[PDB]
């Protein structure tokens, strides 16, 4: 059955064959012999199951273990909305276990917060963590920014040059024609204000925008591409040296995002009656107060952290952004948190708690969204997709219940801690 | 068949020759809703861990604005033994995320097909050409510098003057023995190295650092912690455990102290990318590449008033292989520090020598995630699966080093797109 | 050695006073109690006599009673002293001052005044003010001018502090707070609101330039009229500190590295391949090997915020000490990334920058209202303020910091860079 | 005014005018003037001279005072260039009761109403039982930086120091330089082919920056032996660190570390600093933790440690341009007693870079201060010991600074003028 490979070629070359005709072990077969290269494997055959197939077996020759790919699933999966979109060279997926903590009361509504997590106890503990708010009446949040940024450096050829430039851009006209630039590249392109930062004739600019329920990186560089050009018209000694200068910041810690802010900040606050405190997290209000200065605040201080004034917000954010088809690298900055708690009520035994998260990177659209499992979770929050009637709506709810489960987390790990229940 | 009344339901479900196998789903929720079986005692009620996740899943569709929401969501035919009671509660299914191999990497003198589990367009293909431009370079070299997870409580003594007295009894060669004494008999792979402390006032943080063997190690590192401050408390009876961890580890928050002293394994990566390779795998100049990692991973970090964020996109691609190979992806906050340093080399001063230098990876091969079969597959792709019996602790050391490499792969491709402004996927 | 009864009938005259008494009579009135430590301010005529006398009281309750020897006290002006610049006053502490120039800086010269007591300091930074001046000469700009003071306050609740925060960024609601701050003074000019919330706490930076003035003083009355006002339209917010740290004054903080604070600029030069080699005793591609690993490098591996620089600090507090400026706010006017490249037809030219986003910095006001702090303000020509363009003084004095400052950095990093520490 | 001719022959004979002249005539080079002149503040009076015709305003010199005072201390030593020296007041804050002891604290400044704050802050330490305080730690750093060909070799460098047979080579070195030179373990971090080596030791009671940059590179000499492919790029790589804000000080310490503590009664806090217990923690918690934590601080959690770190710093010889890292203080504030209305404060500084001899502590004047607090000079019995207790001091002083200004922001009390 096996044929040569002058005889298979011209099969494929065929318009009305294609690969179809040709067996598993015949494509194998051009590869190793190398008339077509290992990259020509996408756009000759016909469904994308059957080239992760040949990509896999190709692998399992190449790998010290034959048998390693075999607990890997990869087939009855829709590849059609991940091929050329959210993955290349693809052998597979990976499974992640997902629960659900809740109800979480926020905002005098009920959200069932699904999370893909490998940890043990953490939908459990944020589980507790919902039932000490929703006995308590509820939590509330409030998003007070919304933005996303991109941080590119361009090089004058002096100083004195990039101090022009930063003055030109800080009037009112000059500024004006850099945002119509930036406007007219997408419908959410709506230039906020600017930051600029001058170091020596390096100059970074912080552009910032609102990007509807998209997370909005790929709108965003390409406002920040035009704005760049429209910039270049009248400044041509300068040289654009990135489109990313890291002053975004994009995926790596940055106290410029913490201060300022990047993508949806947002705050939540929650009141826990004392009688709570007891029954559900199993220790006092004096207890948690306690334990949030001297770890969250103190300790935190101690190991000379920026933005990491929290037990464990990255757990939660995490967890929430797997599963909701998040760019879960972007845990890095979006896991910034304060956890604060205080004395309240009348006999100053009640647990006042809030968590202010400034730089939450989020989207309902785009991304990992694009895919259906990960659509069934944003539809279980009801955020799912844009929001026709109201622009970036849907982004911010999901923001305010994942400020709303990090505050549970915070309550129930800190709960443990305090009172010693570490099993 | 058509749901059988409430009280016989309750007599099948109770007989113990039966139970809830000859029920119907339809019969268990309508037994639900009544309040007869409580609801929450389902979970051992139920015969397979399937069927308890296909009941769960029904009964909070009817508590959703949307009850078809969970449709796409799959949850049939995956193993649920090995992550019951272990790696998730309340579980209604799993969220596949697509598996890419970027590869062969070279890496001290062998090759890797690296797995990357994503959502993220180009990351994948990106990565893939990094490897290309090392591959043709010679390969990369690797170190592992530094290895010992860590746990960071806080007690509190009295007074400033008590919580220093503590201070030195543990800085003295007598107190150390004993507490390393103690926090190694909680373990084998149990070896405590030299204690970091500081204080607060009457607030005393402790870090414990120690190897973990192939394990992450934080479960094994708080064991040892726990019992080597009772140890301390049979000393110092004044002093309080306020908590078995103060923030000082610092396990999943940005901090300056993994940065400076390491946590987890701390590695260093290296390659000699030649001039032609520079321009015809990552089309650039080695001269323009040096141009944006100094004005963008050093100063344009600077600027931002970053603490390890040195790198262009290290997150990326630590947080593809970690949930493609079981680790716990929060930890990519610690992680994914990292600086990405670029020089001129060789004779005529084209070639492009890089480094990736990551004081804090926090990785294992054994425990956690790594213990379900399809992330095992992804271990057993690079060879690092499980616990090496003859050297414990090279499985976790070698995937420390895999990281690092794709790293810097993900670094040399990147880099190279913003110098030549090829932004376009 | 009269007795106390004959020597409170001298001091009662008002013809005679404690002119007629010795220091041992004083002092003999004070131990034993009939003339208070309190009212010795008003009895003695002269400052110089109240200084000796509260010496001599406190030599008595040292372990070494002579230990004031050599600290100096007499023929000092302690007249624009007592009252506003330090109390309890005991004497005065000589600085060392050095001259450092001529600093060719944006087509004019300066002669810099630097007090320290750090050998070779201004020698090192002489050594760097004659590279720049033999390469044509530094360039510097101004490119924000605001000093900050950042109050905390406190609403019941999250969702109230969200509400105060939204309505500061109308301009309808900002329009009313800046009018308010603007009324305090006649250089009161409220900038943009930067503001930050932390559940109900809302941390509020205001803005504003001070004409030639750091303007700490000025800041703080326009905040506190502000702050009044706003609390008209929000009554049940609390002010729980006219500076909850947010500013921030005298501690390290990202926030002044990245929004500026004072002054912020930059300075630059391009120093001839001839002149590294002559006068700096080395090579330009020895001095950016040495800013990449040790300036930018290695104060990343130190986890440093600011710190991007080799001893910017010793210039600034040099300049600080002899020019009547807050020594303390060398914590944050210090901050400064040093750039080196390659420059030139053959790249072996050396350009350096450096830029300093916090320089906080007054030509009027504090210990610039001192003769010898002025004095050393005026060889700079800068005393003062300048009528016809308030601000420029301080602004130009901002300039002479960030130059010298690049001066320091030519000369020590050259140092490194050969091996040339003796 | 003789000509130039007769000039030419011994430089006593000379005038003014005629020494001026032959600086603008280039007889003398200006480099061949320093010896030439015996009498130093004769030699401070020409440079004055000279410069004064550079200046704008010549007459600027004025009241920059320069006569009778003391340059033999100064010159070859302290500063050069010199046209004269700028007074700064000196005033006292105490007693400052710290340890059982009491001190007269001196505080040079122009910042007004700083030496009344840090005295009513004194005057409530004392009447609360007094201030108890530590030294922790005790070693200044200097941190050079190192490169070889590779990231491995600079690993096997790494590598080789960790062990103790490394690590005791280096020792002799280092302690091979000086009496006083102990080295302690060596912090070491990689950035590629870079190595950043943290050298730490005791300096008995100098500060002790020249003796360890001795002793480190009589080190770094040592290591080249073995590895003789190692460049020293710079002695110092900015890991020490010196003079710029690092958390590496924050976090492992340099020069000493300590702390400080007190607890005021209720009564204290309601008569001298006119504000509340619950009043004081608010304020503590709000600004000088979760503000500093806003603002991005690392090691700023105070309220103002650098004014009374700054004071002190100038008014006993220190090197003040250390106030960058020296200042560092966490200022921690609780309720305490058996009623919860009494305040219990602490302040811990672990990066006071410190000195009671070398430097400016050789000049007399500053000595002065020193001695009033019985700290001058060089401890003789126990090395060091007078350059721990000036650091307990200070952290002392700042407690009491903390105390009062922190009293002044919460009950709003921020009229200077009374
Ligand atoms: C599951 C997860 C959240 N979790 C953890 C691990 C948190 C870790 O991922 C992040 C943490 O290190 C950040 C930090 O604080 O520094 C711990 C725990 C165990 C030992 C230890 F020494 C410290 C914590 C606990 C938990 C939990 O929440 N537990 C629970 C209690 C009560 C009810 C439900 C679950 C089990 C015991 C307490
Ligand atoms: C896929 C991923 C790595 N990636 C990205 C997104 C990186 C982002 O996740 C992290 C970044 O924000 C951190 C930072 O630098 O601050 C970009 C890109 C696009 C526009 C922009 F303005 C900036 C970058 C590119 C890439 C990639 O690598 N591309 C490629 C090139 C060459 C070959 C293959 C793929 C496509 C174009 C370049
Ligand atoms: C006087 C001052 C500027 N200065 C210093 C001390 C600077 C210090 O205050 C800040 C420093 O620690 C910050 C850092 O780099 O981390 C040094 C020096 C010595 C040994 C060492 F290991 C490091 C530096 C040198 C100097 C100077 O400049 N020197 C000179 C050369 C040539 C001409 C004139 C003076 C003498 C030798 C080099
Ligand atoms: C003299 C100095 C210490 N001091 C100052 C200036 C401190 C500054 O150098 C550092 C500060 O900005 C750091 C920060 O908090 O962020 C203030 C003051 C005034 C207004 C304001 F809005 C804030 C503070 C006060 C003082 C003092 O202590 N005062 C006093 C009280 C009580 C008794 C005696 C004097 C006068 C009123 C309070």
């Amino acid at each position: 059955e096996p044929r040569p490979n002058e005889e298979c070629l011209q099969i494929l070359g065929n318009a009305e064959k294609g690969a179809k005709f040709l067996s598993d072990a015949e494509i194998i077969q051009l590869v190793n012999a190398k008339h077509i290269p290992a990259y020509k494997l996408e756009t000759l055959i016909e469904t994308h199951e059957r080239g992760v197939s040949i990509r896999r077996q190709l692998l399992s020759k190449k790998l010290s273990e034959p048998s390693s790919l075999q607990y890997l699933p990869y087939r009855d999966y829709n590849y059609s909305l991940v091929m050329g979109a959210c993955c290349e060279n693809v052998i597979g997926y990976m499974p992640i276990p997902v629960g659900v903590a809740g109800p979480l009361c926020l905002d005098e509504k009920e959200f069932q917060v699904p999370m893909a997590t490998t940890e043990g106890c953490l939908v459990a503990s944020t589980n507790r963590g919902c039932r000490a708010i929703g006995l308590g009446g509820g939590a509330s949040s409030r998003v007070l920014a919304d933005g996303m940024t991109r941080g590119p450096v361009v090089r004058l050829p002096r100083a004195c040059d990039s101090a022009e430039v930063k003055a030109w851009l800080e009037t009112s006209e000059g500024f004006a024609v850099i945002k119509e630039a930036f406007d007219s590249t997408s419908r959410f392109a709506r230039l906020q204000k600017l930051h600029t930062s001058i170091a020596g004739r390096n100059l970074y600019i912080r552009f910032q925008s609102r990007s509807g329920d998209a997370m909005g990186m790929n709108m965003i560089s390409k406002g920040t591409e035009k704005a760049l050009s429209k910039l270049h018209e009248y400044f041509p000694e300068m040289q654009i040296l990135a489109v990313s200068g890291n002053y975004c910041t994009d995926k790596k810690p940055a106290a410029i995002n913490w201060i300022e802010g990047r993508g949806k900040s947002v705050v939540c606050e929650a009141v826990i009656p004392a009688k709570v405190v007891r029954e559900v997290l199993k220790t006092t209000t004096e207890a948690m107060i306690e334990v949030n200065i001297n770890k969250n605040l103190v300790g935190s201080a101690m190991a000379g952290s920026i933005g990491g004034y929290n037990a464990h917000a990255a757990n939660i954010v995490t967890a929430i952004y797997i599963a909701c088809g998040q760019d879960a690298a972007q845990n890095v900055g979006s896991s910034n948190c304060i956890t604060l708690m205080e004395a309240s009520g009348p006999t100053n035994e009640d647990l006042y708690i809030s968590c202010t998260m400034p730089s939450i990177e989020i989207g309902t659209v785009g991304g990992g969204t694009n895919l259906l499992p990960q659509q069934a979770c944003l539809q279980m929050l009801g955020v799912q997709g844009a929001c026709k009637d109201n622009p970036g709506e849907n982004a911010r709810q999901l923001a305010r219940i994942v400020c709303g489960t990090v505050m549970a987390g915070e309550l129930s790990l800190m709960a443990a801690l305090a009172a010693g229940h570490l099993v």
